[PDB]
């Protein structure tokens, strides 16, 4: 039995792969009776463990002349402080520790057993020393290194909680259902690209839904439809629970995103769903469907390709079987179960008996 201490970078208060992750791996750590305490930015707006702590709210910075544009105060620097003291922890596990972050913070302020997680392009160039510029003390204190795609291991889910969960009341739809995930007003999710393949789609499909997770402008979007607008459906950024009967409830799950750096999270949930999946031929994404074995892939913002992509889904059963059998196989290697271990393994090498993270 381990006590844990965790940092991710980044706010609960939005979605996003990073706070997933950590807090997923602290809730199956937890239920294998070890002992997690959470450090993240002030999360105010939603529901979370009592085990999560505030390290309090990044401001903006009001000059001229940053590298920056948010800064945390001198009040979180003591408060991460005071959770090192207190926390009397085996192993630290930072999350992103991109500079400045509250996970570089905690780096700074802390030494003995730490483990780094690096979860983008941009971070895992962290494990060079030339990237690390004249941040190579603290980087030089990370003892443990997982990069997500130093050890690889891939970031997890929990298949079961998509592959039963419950169908949302009316689906699956004798008219078909195309599920889109994300902040669709950020232009790098494509949501561009997938309103572009609607007319096509439409006409062969007519009674065809376009069911979409997140937040967003809503009318904006609708008017970009034009009199399309109708085959839009909005579920606003729900809960984890309705998300999986929403991924399950869909009949192709479409990432059409221009780019990223991410390990793409939302195609491994849809394949857990057993819901075939039609994406951009991103790097990320091109390895989490095997190079095509396990899901369609369509070249990047190739509006004509990505209506023939999912019109072709939709029209062939045989096709769209053999997709989500080859995904529903595929998947298990993402399951905490599996991963969980090998972060374990990580863990377990870094600490030590009698030893413990302390302030620096
Ligand atoms: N429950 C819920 N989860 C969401 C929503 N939007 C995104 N997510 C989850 O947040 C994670 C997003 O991962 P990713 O695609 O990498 O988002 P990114 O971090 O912005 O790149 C996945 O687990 C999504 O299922 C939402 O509206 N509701």
């Amino acid at each position: 039995a381990m006590r844990i201490g965790m940092v991710c970078p980044y706010s609960f208060d939005v979605p996003g792969g990073v706070q997933s992750h950590v807090l997923q791996l602290a809730e199956v750590l937890r239920d294998a009776g070890h002992e997690v305490s959470v450090l993240a930015p002030a999360s105010p707006h939603v529901k979370l463990p009592d085990y999560v702590v505030s390290g309090g709210k990044a401001v903006p910075i009001p000059y001229n002349g940053s590298v920056a544009r948010l800064r945390f105060g001198p009040a979180t620097h003591r408060k991460v402080k005071k959770w090192i003291a207190e926390g009397d922890f085996d192993v630290l596990h930072i999350h992103e520790p991109n500079a400045p972050s509250l996970s570089m913070l905690a780096l700074q302020a802390a030494e003995g057993p730490i483990v780094a997680t690096f979860h983008t392009s941009t971070t895992k160039s962290l494990t060079l020393s030339v990237f690390q510029g004249i941040l190579r003390p603290y980087h030089e204190k990370i003892i443990g290194r997982i990069a997500v795609s130093a050890v690889e291991i891939p970031n997890g889910v929990d298949v079961a909680s998509f592959a039963d969960a419950p169908l949302l009341d009316g689906y699956p739809r004798e008219g078909r259902t195309v599920l889109f995930l994300g902040r669709y007003d950020e232009p790098r999710k494509g949501m561009a690209v997938l309103l572009a393949a609607l007319p096509k789609l439409v006409a062969r499909f007519p009674d065809v839904e376009i069911l979409i997770v997140g937040r967003g402008d809503e009318d904006e979007l609708r008017e970009q439809a034009g009199d399309l607008a109708g085959h839009l459906r909005f579920l606003g950024q729900v809960d984890d629970a309705t998300k999986a009967s929403a991924m399950r409830s869909a009949d192709v799950y479409c990432a059409p995103h221009l780019g990223g750096e991410s390990f793409g999270i939302v195609l491994v949930e849809a394949m857990a769903a057993g819901t075939a999946v039609v994406a951009s031929d991103l790097d990320a994404f091109r390895r989490v469907l095997a190079d095509g074995d396990a899901g369609r892939l369509v070249p990047v913002d190739d509006a004509d390709g990505m209506a023939a992509a999912l019109i072709g889904i939709l029209e062939d059963d045989q096709l769209r079987a053999g997709y989500v059998a080859r995904a529903s196989e595929r998947v298990h290697r993402y399951d905490w179960s599996v991963v969980s271990a090998q972060i374990m393994r990580v863990y377990e090498t870094v600490s030590g008996a009698g030893i413990k993270v302390q302030v620096s």
